């Protein structure tokens, strides 16, 4: 049986092939003695100086990230590595010396009989059920837009913005003190994570919405503390998410993600924009916000010709849209030669990969 790791800023997400969901999901944090792995070395900051070793989907540091691979075979999937192949996936853009990295890795030091290396945006278009579209992918720690043209992502166009659900927690914990309440601690920053992930909406209209917030208690919601007390939340539940349209919210001088949506489809062929506009694939946890694909739908459609036809797909299990394309892909055993094997690693090297 094949597996499966998606390797993200924030998390990893890692199981079998052909299960529907990753059997593993933990923080990417590596903890350092001034090892420990995910919510392990979290528990213990002070004593150990934290890494996150993928930053903005890329690798940037390989003995950190050779310890987060060893905690997903031996501690979370428990799992013989020398027994699977082993489908990885790589940010949009990763460089061509990263994937020999990988690749020399996964060889020698997990000794797997085989491995394969996806594009996560690509991955996240198949699972859905097509090859050619454009992917909004969204994480913890970066937003790529992602055009793709029969399984290939044009690099000449994709766009990118230094943020994501990390920074919305954050900015929820901020705004959340303007209602007096105090959310501070790394405990009380897991609560913020909870009440975002439970209670945040993307509204259609950013400045109605704030009206129909201030003109009424229609949109309030209470959410139970863990000490039992109770607090009620308003115009916060969107205006948390809104910061993806409106990067300024949090200090960016970037463009909204309708914006380098629509940037990164001009940036593409004439002859296939149609193609793109029919088929925006939102993908990623941060993308889970309820109305988000209303929202892209609107936001776009004004930036677009008046006859184009848009479309926006959001799967409903978009938050794991990349592990499950490649479990997918890793599934089909017919194309088991698409597979590099050891030996054919043995006579090449690590530029086999490419
Ligand atoms: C199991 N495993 C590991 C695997 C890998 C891969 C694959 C692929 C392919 C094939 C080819 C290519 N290519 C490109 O792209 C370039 C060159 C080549 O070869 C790509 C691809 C993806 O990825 O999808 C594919 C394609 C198509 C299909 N169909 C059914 C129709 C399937 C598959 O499968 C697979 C599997
Ligand atoms: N229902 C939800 N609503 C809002 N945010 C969510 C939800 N579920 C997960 N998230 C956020 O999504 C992020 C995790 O998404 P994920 O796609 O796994 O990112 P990643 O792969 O770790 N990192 P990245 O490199 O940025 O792609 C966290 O910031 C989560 O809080
Ligand atoms: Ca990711
Ligand atoms: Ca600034
Ligand atoms: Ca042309
Ligand atoms: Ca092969």
């Amino acid at each position: 049986t094949a597996l499966v790791c998606d390797n993200g800023s924030g998390l990893v997400k890692a199981g079998f092939a052909g299960d529907d969901a990753p059997r593993a999901v933990f923080p990417s944090i590596v903890g350092r003695p001034r090892s420990y792995v995910g919510d392990e070395a979290q528990s213990k900051r002070g004593i150990l100086t934290l890494k996150y070793p993928i930053e903005h989907g890329i690798i940037t540091n390989w003995d950190d990230m050779e310890k987060i691979w060893h905690h997903t075979f031996y501690n979370e999937l428990r799992v013989a590595p020398e027994e699977h192949p082993t489908l990885l996936t790589e940010a949009p853009l990763n460089p061509k010396a990263n994937r020999e990295k990988m690749t020399q890795i996964m060889f020698e030091t997990f000794n797997v009989p085989a491995m394969y290396v996806a594009i996560q945006a690509v991955l996240s278009l198949y699972a859905s059920g097509r090859t050619t579209g454009i992917v909004l992918d969204s994480g913890d720690g970066v937003t790529h837009n992602v055009p793709i043209y029969e399984g290939y992502a044009l690099p000449h166009a994709i766009m990118r913005l230094d943020l994501a659900g990390r920074d919305l927690t954050d900015y929820l914990m901020k705004i959340l003190t303007e209602r007096g309440y105090s959310f501070v601690t790394t405990a009380e920053r897991e609560i913020v994570r909870d009440i975002k992930e439970k209670l945040c909406y993307v509204a259609l209209d950013f400045e109605n919405e704030m009206a129909t917030a201030a003109s009424s208690s229609s949109l309030e919601k209470s959410y139970e503390l863990p000490d039992g007390q109770v607090i009620t939340i308003g115009n916060e539940r969107f205006r948390c998410p809104e910061t993806l349209f409106q990067p300024s919210f949090i200090g960016m001088e970037s463009a909204g993600i309708h914006e380098t949506t629509y940037n990164s489809i001009m940036k593409c062929d004439i002859d296939i924009r149609k193609d793109l506009y029919a088929n925006n694939v939102m993908s990623g946890g941060t993308t889970m916000y309820p109305g988000i694909a209303d929202r892209m739908q609107k936001e776009i459609t004004a930036l677009a010709p008046s006859t184009m036809k848009i479309k926006i797909i959001a799967p409903p299990e978009r938050k794991y849209s990349v592990w499950i394309g490649g479990s997918i892909l890793a599934s089909l055993s017919t194309f088991q030669q698409m597979w590099i094997t050891k030996q054919e690693y043995d006579e090449a090297g690590p530029s086999i990969v490419h």
